[PDB]
């Protein structure tokens, strides 16, 4: 008698198809609309009584934004609406940015076919869902977002002093090691962070 | 009858010497102390009536901080005290960070021998001094701190979409160009920013 009205939005109709199959094997879900661009979605959301939107992260919007910004748009403008984000982007920084939006869950498209029905079941109990394929990928950028390889204490110290305005020769004195050592530790640290020059490095460090 | 009491602090005594020569050819300056480490400086500042401190950016502090942080310490703890920062670091990001401290001026050590007496003359009129050798170096990181080479509009767009969570193949579609083109523009843009991988890139962009 009381079921979850769902809207589904994706760029590609074979995805829209695949989701519709998964969801008609669930009696308490009613799909009340499907859309292939963000403009038709946004423009029809006021006309449709929906509890939840399942949507692609990377859907093309000519009006209301793209990607993460489009998800912010929707949250802000339809605040009662629960959102599950469906994506194929398994970059940790991207998945993390998404989760800072306080949406009701994330599902990877190449993650298990069972994840989407779990997401909705969690949501049907007022709960948020996060699959393990996502959980473990967020382990990764455990290291403060450096990546897998953390800075060594010595490496961190060198960069700390550079950021404070010391030139390499001054750091060698301050730390009592050779200039060949210091340059090698800086280089090594810059390699771990993904920076190729000092201005990029100093930019990098000023938000960290 | 009424003259500028100056304190001077540097790691190296040949600098302390050179400054003392420059300043005794100015009758209205009285040097009231000189120091070779930040700890003796800070600990004696309460005992000395000084209007201005001339100090090295990269002075070693075992207690009160290093570099830019040491300059913040001094500002915060001796707020009536005017500070001229003397340095050999001609990195623009460093000089810029320094100028955000609202100090009374900057002088480069390898900049003209006339700059230090100009700095004090400006300060004697209640004015702030900035030599042109510094002014032009700050032109450089005109480009929003990218460096000399700005991103092309096309390059900026590609990075905008990456940051929004689009994969390269999705960007090619969205922008209606080839994947070979998009990858080439991303690569090229990453090269201009000084980033070697996607996580470094996404970190970079989130504060810019």
């Amino acid at each position: 008698m009381n079921n979850m009205n769902v809207i589904i939005a994706d760029d590609h109709p074979i995805v829209l198809f695949g989701i519709r199959k998964s969801l008609e094997q669930i009696e308490w879900v009613n799909v009340v609309g499907e859309f292939e661009d963000s403009t038709a979605l946004i423009n029809n959301l006021p006309k449709l009584d929906a509890h939840v939107l399942i949507t692609d992260l990377s859907m093309p919007g000519d009006k209301y934004g793209d990607g993460i910004t489009l998800i912010k748009y929707i949250k802000r403008h339809f605040p009662s609406l629960s959102i599950i984000v469906l994506t194929m982007n398994n970059n940790p920084a991207i998945l993390s940015a998404v989760l800072d939006l306080d949406i009701e869950g994330i599902v990877l498209k190449q993650g298990a076919p069972t994840d989407l029905p779990k997401a909705l079941a969690a949501l049907q109990k007022g709960k948020k869902f996060t699959p393990e394929s996502v959980s473990r990928l967020l382990e990764k950028i455990s290291a403060g977002g450096y990546g897998d390889k953390r800075l060594s204490p010595k490496e961190s110290e060198v960069l700390r002093l550079f950021a404070e305005g010391f030139l390499v020769t001054e750091i060698a004195k301050k730390l009592n090691r050779s200039i060949k050592t210091i340059s090698s530790q800086k280089k090594s640290a810059m390699m771990k962070l993904g920076v190729e020059n000092d201005i990029a490095l100093l930019n990098y460090l000023s938000c960290v």
